């Protein structure tokens, strides 16, 4: 770690605090992160380092040095969290938004591909650069390692489902597209009861028909409050048909129902798709 000079803290994870960092023998700039504290976990890790692709923060190496462990990663000057809050005034242009949904479903797309999940995504791990790329920073590590927001949970996970699938990341990328769209979290809970009831009072409260095998999940109550579904018109406006017929695609409550990212990338939505230049200010 002699051979890095940190810049500035620009994350405080789940996992530990990321850094901004000089590496002193290349000249190379990147995000450092050292992991708070097992080999089960340096050969997951050591795993990641080849899930190389474009929309993909590289992990560019692994540190496992003093029984500490730090994780070197490909640096990106913004996250969309900020993106949004800059554009909260006039919104991100929808091409844009379709840009980077577009993106994303290709960065999961690849890593479902490689049986990797993200597990946990969230503005702050989705990262811009000025060419118009959006990136997924942290694929795996949740599985690699064994106030955190709950905005972006899928509902089998908050319904104690140990072994839940790729579906979970559809979710959460369904989430934040709503975000992006009406500018406002989609279902902002601060409990897990809330981040459940908050889901449940827009989507419906789910039952047998839509989602068999749900009244058998580990917390799920018979006494929960039966709410009835509403529309997803007054959900996300002003989104057009095909955009929401897409959401409402990635919010199915049975993860079995809910699309892939590969089936996602040939809906009627990414027709016109396109790559725009957003305005950063760095
Ligand atoms: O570049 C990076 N690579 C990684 C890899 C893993 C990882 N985990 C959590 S963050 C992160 C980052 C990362 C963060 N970058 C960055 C740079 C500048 C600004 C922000 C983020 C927030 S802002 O937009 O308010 C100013």
């Amino acid at each position: 770690m002699e051979n890095f000079q940190k810049v500035e803290k620009i994350g405080e994870g789940t996992y530990g605090v990321v850094y901004k960092a000089r590496n002193k023998l290349t000249g190379e700039v990147v995000a450092l992160k050292k992991i708070r504290l097992p080999s089960t976990a340096i050969r997951e890790i050591s795993l990641l380092k080849e899930l190389n692709h474009p929309n993909i923060v590289k992990l560019l190496d692994v540190i496992h040095t003093e029984n500490k462990l730090y994780l070197v990663f490909e640096f990106l000057h913004q996250d969309l969290k900020k993106f949004m809050d800059a554009s909260a005034l006039t919104g991100i242009p929808l091409p844009l938004i379709k840009s980077y949904l577009f993106q994303l479903l290709q960065g999961l797309a690849f890593c479902h591909s490689h049986r990797v999940l993200h597990r946990d995504l969230k503005p702050q791990n989705l990262l811009i650069n000025t060419e118009g790329a959006i990136k997924l920073a942290d694929f795996g590590l949740a599985r690699a390692f064994g106030v955190v927001t709950l905005w972006y949970r899928a509902p089998e996970i908050l319904l104690g489902c140990k072994y839940y699938s790729t579906a979970v990341d559809i979710w959460s990328l369904g989430c934040i597209f709503a975000e992006m769209v009406t500018r406002r979290a989609l279902f902002p809970g601060d409990s897990e009861i809330d981040q459940l009831f908050r889901i449940f009072r827009t989507l419906g409260t789910p039952d047998e028909v839509v989602w068999p095998g749900v009244t058998s999940m580990p917390d799920y109550k018979p006494s929960f409050p039966k709410w009835a579904r509403q529309d997803f018109s007054k959900v996300v406006p002003p989104l057009d048909e095909d955009g929401r017929s897409l959401l409402s695609q990635m919010l199915h409550y049975d993860p079995n129902k809910r699309i892939s990212a590969k089936a996602a990338l040939a809906h009627p939505f990414f027709q016109d798709v396109t790559k725009p230049v957003p305005h950063l200010r760095l």
